[PDB]
RNA sequence: AAAAAA
RNA sequence: AAAAAA
RNA sequence: AAAAAA
């Protein structure tokens, strides 16, 4: 077989090619340490390589109330150990300053050159607000965070310190979330696994994690929801994508999904967690499938019209959207003649469909207009 | 299978990813402690993380009269332990002040800086009045509480202290109910499990819990009562939702229900208890199904017309409501011709249906008018 | 999350 | 060796 | 990477 070469570098056996040792500090005054960590973050301290330990202590305190034995027996740890993480407990008790935990001289002087209004749960749940759209850029991410804060306030669920709502603070949090794997992983793991018993902060994390599913992986939804159509007999390929020119992108896409599947329950977060195989799902690798799948999906989702694509894709996208709207009006019209609708009943449904389509069309246009206005504002 | 990725993060094995240790204080003067707790709540004291212990003592006193052995063998405890709760008994007897139970310096000073008219049963039953509409916002919740108090007074069932009817007090209670899982859980558990022997306070809790079923989960009633129609042969899909455009939302909805089902008897309270999987039932995930299911349901329930939806949904909702009213008039008219109604009997039923529909139409309009007036008042 | 429920 | 790929 | 989601 001569085509196997094309997939040779896509699928490898799991093993460990890296080692990452994280100090786990075991102190009696865990709450005091957590308060110092929050203050250091409010002050804009970059803990660099030591950040994993400080973020871990906030997580350990929040999730296990200092129970280090359970923390290190958790599913999160067992998962991480299989990827080269090593957790070592260091009993550096009696600590009054974070500079006494640090093994990086720049961190030590930043901390040397130093009461807050928050606990670890609030710090972590605030950080989790950045998971949806984390991978869409800092502008989009910050707007999403602001929108969620306003909702949580309206819910009466949680109120964050006003200092944290400043841009300068949110950018510190954004950078920690973009560069620190462990904090993203732990927030996702807890949000996706707690069953009952959530505190206000856990409700926030759980909701934020749910909103991050497939964030940055729209191609996995537009292709699987509209191009590859699963039915009782198998998977049908949508007519606008049955062209030989794009069928190869469809099969290449299936190969990419086959590699993402190795991550199980974390696969929906592959773009946030930079999981292996996510690079096989880039839009540039599937230029016809990307424009077509989004274009047909846009004919159904009136809000999907707000999604931007590059210039290469915009014209094909519109061609696919218009073709899908026409294909569906035909399909809706013929489906009624296979139903036991007599005449009078059928006519009611016809008027419903016409109204439904007009309402959607108007909604779609409104979103297109906003997309253009947003680009004009960025320009 | 390539569509399995879409559900990968929705269903996980139950296990414990958190530990929450709750001190259970064992004192001889349990009634005196309960009175101190009520006074602290009347004073607006925020017990933060210790709130679980104080709320637990009020519950333990009310439900078991101080029998700690039975309390800790209860179904409520066995359930909670499976989610990481740990209950430890601390024999801190001889206590005169709550500051002597507390392990949080802000709580200690608030209590340091300090006779009431109520018992634990009243405190707990008052708090339970906030369960219906707890998740609809503080305005709606407070109005519901006021309406229930007036009813209970008319019933001659229970009279609450006038101080508790102030807004400032009700907001303390609202915040405890919004953020403390354990109190919501315990009120629901008792309300849903007592069979006979209810005191005035238990009658109030039981009624308040019954009214909280599916509070915040209207989508689970409008879809299951009107879109997915169970009959002897299986489940039929309502004509206004047989469009391919929404059939995917219907199947996605079934997947969400499949995850809520893991909670058994507590599933109807998933929005109040923030139970895992409830985030798969959000209206934004099912925009056509949400507007249509509510719209058709509104054609049957004249009071359902008072429910607000966002602007995205309002036009589709009305289109579905009008289509359903027309579909039903046709259905009612034809059904009579399949019944042994001769002529004279059939005509009586026809006039009945016409009157019934006119009465409902007028009632629906009245509710629509109120919905608009309420929005105008909020504006 | 948004309506009714002695 | 020659192009595209958040 | 780009939209919506109490």
């Amino acid at each position: 077989d001569y085509h196997k070469i094309l997939t040779a570098g896509l699928s490898v056996q799991q093993g460990i090619v890296r080692q990452r040792v994280i100090p786990v500090y075991q102190v009696n005054n865990l709450e005091e340490i957590c308060q110092l960590i929050i203050q250091a973050f409010e002050a804009g301290v970059d803990f660099q390589e030591s950040a994993d330990s400080f973020l871990l202590m906030l997580c350990l305190h929040h999730a296990y109330q200092g129970d280090y034995k359970l923390f290190l027996e958790s599913g999160a740890v067992k998962y991480l150990e299989g990827h080269g993480f090593r957790f070592e407990v260091k009993k550096r008790d009696g600590v009054k300053r974070l500079e006494e935990l640090l093994p990086g001289k720049n961190i030590k002087r930043t901390l040397a050159a130093m009461t807050t209004e928050a606990n670890a749960g609030q710090f972590l749940s605030f950080a989790s607000l950045f998971l949806p759209k984390l991978v869409v850029g800092e502008k989009a991410c910050l707007e999403k965070v602001q929108r969620q804060i306003q909702v949580h306030a309206e819910q009466g669920l949680i109120q964050y310190p006003t200092a944290w709502q400043s841009v300068g603070h949110m950018m510190v949090i954004f950078r920690l979330m973009r560069t620190n794997f462990l904090i993203k992983f732990l927030l996702i793991h807890q949000g996706m696994h707690m069953v009952a018993g959530h505190d206000a902060n856990d409700a926030v994390i759980s909701n934020s994690v749910a909103q991050a599913r497939f964030s940055g992986l729209l191609i996995v939804k537009t292709v699987l929801d509209h191009i590859l159509q699963k039915t009782e007999r198998g998977v049908r390929l949508h007519p606008l994508a049955r062209t030989a020119k794009v069928k190869n992108e469809v099969n290449s896409f299936k190969a990419a999904l086959s590699s993402l599947a190795k991550h199980g329950e974390y696969a929906p977060f592959a773009r946030l967690l930079n999981l292996s195989g996510v690079n096989n799902l880039e839009h540039g690798l599937f230029p016809q499938l990307s424009a077509i799948a989004l274009g047909v999906a846009t004919a159904h989702g009136s809000t999907l019209a707000g999604v931007n694509v590059g210039e290469q894709y915009q014209q094909l996208r519109e061609a696919a959207t218009e073709a899908e709207k026409q294909l569906q009006q035909y399909a809706e019209s013929r489906e009624l003649d296979h139903l036991g609708l007599d005449d009078q009943e059928k006519k009611i449904l016809m008027n419903f469909h016409q109204k439904k389509n007009e309402i959607s069309f108007q909604q779609t246009n409104a979103m297109v207009t906003l997309r253009k206005e947003r680009l004009a504002k960025l320009t």
